[PDB]
């Protein structure tokens, strides 16, 4: 039942709307990454609200958790698409926004891109199944919380525990759980580097001609700083 639901709510293809006929430029690539990010957020919200037991969380906790986990969720899914679509040869942000090394360099997000390409290769090396991927991705939504706690922290803890139990079931084992939890942990440092990048970019956006969609701008200025300042932290296994 659980996996049937995860498979059923998994978002479909999301395009960036990027102009690939134009020579690559920092401003164009980033404006497309921003637009893509916003488009995916719409789906992340619909996805999360359709997850088993998610509605139990306090209305305000639902939105906060989605906004904090947003980057990580996207990173993990992008790595999987890269692995399945182009065998980690490039980064498949979207069908119309594929990054080769040249674009990784031009986007000024080279370090982060290479870490995501490594994550992408990990799916193959570890032979991650589509079902382990789906459960791990859902678990990611419940892997970052405020030090001051949520409105209903207990309901959150219960939900996170249940998702971990589902992973146990999909695995059924010790070595596998170690492998998967280590892989999940690896997502956080990457999301952090991207968060820092997005923050610095927003602060100087008017100087580099980069366009930031409304929702993203608000989230980068209100939520992301809470993560960068340590008020909101990821939950690591290790
Ligand atoms: C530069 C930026 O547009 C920033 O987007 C943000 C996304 C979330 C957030 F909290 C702050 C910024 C970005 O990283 N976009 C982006 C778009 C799509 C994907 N993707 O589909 O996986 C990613 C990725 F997760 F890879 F890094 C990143």
């Amino acid at each position: 039942i659980f996996l049937n639901v995860l498979e059923a709510i998994e978002p479909g293809v999301v395009c960036a709307g990027h102009d690939n006929n134009q020579p690559d430029s920092f401003a164009a690539l980033l404006s497309s990454l921003n637009e893509l990010g916003e488009r995916q957020l719409v789906h992340v919200v619909k996805w999360a609200k359709a997850l088993p037991g998610f509605r139990n969380l306090h209305v305000d906790d639902q939105m906060a958790v989605i906004q904090y986990s947003w980057m990580g969720l996207m990173v993990f899914a992008m790595g999987w698409r890269s692995f399945t679509n182009v065998n980690s040869r490039m980064l498949y942000f979207a069908p119309d926004l594929v990054f080769n090394e040249y674009r990784m360099h031009k986007s000024r997000m080279y370090s982060q891109c290479v870490r995501m390409r490594h994550l992408s290769q990990e799916f193959g090396w570890l032979q991650i199944t589509p079902q382990e991927f789906l459960c791990m991705k859902a678990l990611l939504l419940f892997s970052i919380i405020p030090v001051d706690g949520l409105k209903n922290q207990k309901f959150f803890d219960e939900l996170r525990m249940n998702y971990i139990k589902e992973l146990d079931r999909i695995i059924a084992c010790s070595r596998r759980f170690y492998q998967l939890t280590k892989l999940l942990d690896s997502v956080q440092p990457i999301a952090r580097e991207l968060h820092q990048f997005a923050f610095d970019l927003l602060i100087k956006s008017h100087m580099v001609s980069v366009d930031f969609p409304e929702m993203m701008a608000e989230i980068i200025s209100v939520q992301v700083p809470k993560i960068l300042s340590g008020k909101v932290k990821p939950i690591y296994f290790h």
